[PDB]
């Protein structure tokens, strides 16, 4: 019926132009993957990442609002820059797509009407919005001929009415200051006026101050040099040593000159913003320090005020609510920190987001379906759950999801996990090991507490989520140097079931072991294939289904005694292509299990005694593209079973199944689905507030929830 996107899990990107925030709204958007995600940093129930806007064909790079209106420019690695519109209060959609480029667009600046685009070509262009719609049209564009220069940053200012100063940054130790001037479609008396010298090394941030006091403002720079410099703009009114004067025509007299530097040893400097309207400037460094500078009240001279944190940051970001003032940064985890003070005397860390960084590989549900599990080849396996009560017992108004734990942070490229209790789970991947870990004593405190789950003031922040919250390895399974592609669990929690892959030599293997002794249940399975995708034990536990990349799937009866198994069905031709995944349906729906293949189809296999004794074909249902992943709800809805769909471009279906006829519920809207790969599809087996739970994982980077109301 109706659907709901509940919880965005997705990392930060690591470059220093990601992320920016909207002055009026306080809408922290930033480049999380081939997305733009966009995050209420003040949310009354903390809501994280709320959506992620959909376009570009490759990383993101650069995001800025353009101040003073609707609109936002983004940029990416597929050489695009891309033009948002706000349609209402939180959302955008794009509106202008600026396909002028040939490799990535490395740097943006914004002011009304104007945008300042930076491309790894070298070239930099100014765009200026056209009057009647509101699609941007380029000005002019032009190089700095010095050697393969090419912008790393750029920064506009608008000095007077219809003409503007750029500042720009890269592969150069001088700061390079342009003027032009604006007229009737375009520019004119565009030329590089000044080379402010001083850094050392290449310039990697750039940010004017506006003009509190009219004719006189400031402009910093961050270099890769370890420094920050601060450069003083005048007009008109102006006067070792130094000083750049220049004209922008015959009626504007411009004069900057050096006035301080700062830092110098906390490693490159990666971002610098300042704040509206105080005078006073954020750093952020790839030593992972988050610094305040600001004037003496007495001497004048420029001091740290504040410090925060101890790797390494990014981009930071700065807003002002409710007479605070609060400090962003994003760090290698590709989590959002933040910090909030009464004034620089005093503060404390709120509440703020994470995700992976890498594509997401698979996810699982604990049993009781509480809590949801996810790795990525970012290395880390995490852990997300709803906050549903307070400290004092009482349930949130709207239970928000968070990530409650981290049990790995270095995991070389896992690519399967299964939840064997509510207290412990398996992971495995290319390591060749099969690694198991309990649930420790205070992430089941915490669950306990703000989940609700049975057996402080908030959810954990980036800091105990990296070196606190950590589950401790309490077994060590080798696969004797084969690598593993998947495993599941029996319904009784006492077997694992290990997919191997081939070396090319030997084929695929299943393992079998005891969750009791941990000990190989030796009667190892062999297959005449290369690579298992995926093993389900059915539900009551009595067969092993088996799907693989060479387009067959086989049944493994299991003897209930000696706990080991036999080829009992098999079928060489069910599909056209790979099968990307496969799931049972619950027993009181009949003897059935549903495939999903590269071939675009979704197959659904019911045993049948008659004639012979296997399981049939009974129906099938074709798509537009790939199916890499496919759930069946433990319970059923509505007399028929609920199966859920993704396809290899993103898109999900959700499907009511009675025997013989597919029923599409509905498609999920294209902008709440990922923009990528569905790695795998996993309902929860817990109903809650009248509401079914569903768990994504994608080559977005992202672990999605999505809840669907029935009763």
């Amino acid at each position: 019926e109706c659907i709901t996107p509940e919880a965005i899990f997705i990392g930060a990107n690591k470059q220093t132009q990601v992320s920016d925030i909207h002055k009026v709204k306080k809408i922290v958007a930033f480049g999380a993957g081939k997305t733009i995600a966009l995050w209420d940093p003040i949310e009354p129930n903390n809501k994280g990442v709320y959506a992620t806007l959909k376009g570009h064909e490759a990383e993101v790079t650069c995001v800025r609002f353009v101040p003073d209106s609707d609109f936002m420019v983004s940029a990416s690695e597929d050489h695009h820059v891309k033009i948002w519109k706000f349609t209402d209060y939180s959302h955008l959609q794009c509106i202008q797509t600026i396909q002028h480029y040939s490799k990535t667009i490395v740097a943006l600046s914004a002011l009304p009407s104007l945008i300042s685009v930076g491309c790894a070509d070298g070239t930099i262009s100014i765009w200026r919005q056209n009057i009647q719609n509101d699609e941007f049209g380029l000005a002019h564009e032009f190089t700095i001929k010095k050697g393969f220069f090419y912008p790393l940053c750029l920064s506009l200012s608008k000095v007077e009415e219809k003409k503007y100063l750029l500042a720009i940054g890269g592969t150069n130790v001088n700061v390079f200051i342009a003027s032009f001037i604006l007229s009737d479609s375009g520019i004119e008396k565009c030329r590089v006026v000044a080379e402010l010298e001083g850094h050392e090394d290449w310039v990697k941030s750039l940010a004017f101050r506006h003009q509190e006091t009219p004719g006189d403002y400031l402009l910093c720079s961050g270099s890769q040099d370890r420094y920050i410099r601060l450069w003083r703009i005048r007009i008109n009114d102006l006067i070792s040593n130094k000083q750049y004067k220049f004209q922008i025509d015959d009626e504007l007299r411009v004069g900057i000159n050096f006035e301080a530097l700062i830092m110098g040893h906390d490693d490159w400097i990666s971002s610098l913003q300042w704040h509206e309207s105080r005078l006073q400037l954020l750093a952020a460094t790839a030593d992972t320090s988050l610094m305040v500078w600001e004037p003496d009240e007495t001497s004048g001279i420029w001091v740290c005020s504040l410090r925060l944190g101890e790797g390494g940051f990014w981009s930071c970001l700065w807003f002002t609510h409710e007479r605070m003032d609060f400090f962003l940064t994003n760090g290698k985890t590709g989590s959002w920190r933040m910090w909030a003070t009464k004034d620089n005397i005093i503060c404390d860390q709120r509440l703020g987001i994470s995700g992976a960084t890498k594509d997401v590989t698979d996810i699982a549900w604990s049993p009781s379906g509480e809590y949801l599990l996810a790795t990525s080849l970012d290395q880390t396996t995490r852990l997300f759950a709803p906050w549903i009560y307070d400290a004092s017992g009482r349930k949130r108004e709207i239970a928000t999801w968070h990530e409650f734990s981290r049990p790995q942070i270095h995991g070389y490229d896992m690519i399967c996990v299964e939840t064997v209790t509510d207290t412990r789970f398996v992971s495995g991947g290319d390591e060749k090991i099969l690694r198991s870990f309990d649930l420790p004593k205070g992430v089941a405190g915490m669950l306990q507490k703000f989940v609700g789950i049975q057996f402080l003031e908030c959810p954990p922040m980036e800091d105990q989520l990296q070196r606190h919250l950590l589950w401790p390895e309490v077994e060590k399974l080798y696969g004797h140097g084969f690598e593993i592609t998947c495993l599941d669990i029996s319904p009784d929690q006492k077997l694992i079931a290990s997919a191997c892959r081939s070396n090319n030599v030997q084929n695929a293997v299943i393992r079998i072991f005891s969750t009791e002794n941990w000990l190989e249940i030796k009667p190892a399975l062999p297959f005449h294939s290369l690579t298992i995708t995926r093993l389900k034990f059915s539900k009551d536990g009595k067969f092993l289904l088996s799907v693989c990349r060479d387009r067959k799937w086989a049944l493994w009866e299991r003897n209930m005694e000696d706990n080991t198994f036999e080829l009992r069905f098999k079928n060489e031709k069910p599909h056209t292509r790979i099968i990307w995944d496969a799931d049972w349906a619950p027993l009181e729906f009949g003897n059935v299990f549903v495939t999903a293949s590269r071939d675009k189809t979704v197959k659904v296999w019911r045993h049948q005694k008659e004639p012979a004794d296997d399981y049939v074909l009974e129906a099938s249902i074709k798509h537009t593209k790939a199916v890499t992943a496919i759930s069946i709800h433990d319970s059923m809805i509505r007399e028929k079973i609920l199966i859920s769909v993704g396809l290899e471009n993103g898109e999900i279906y959700l499907y009511s199944y009675t025997l013989g006829k597919f029923e599409l519920i509905t498609q999920l809207n294209e902008d709440i689905t990922p923009a990528d790969k569905i790695t795998r599809l996993r309902w929860s087996h817990l109903k809650r507030n009248g509401k079914l739970f569903l768990g994504v994982g994608s080559s977005d980077l992202s672990t999605r929830i999505y809840s669907l109301a029935y009763e």
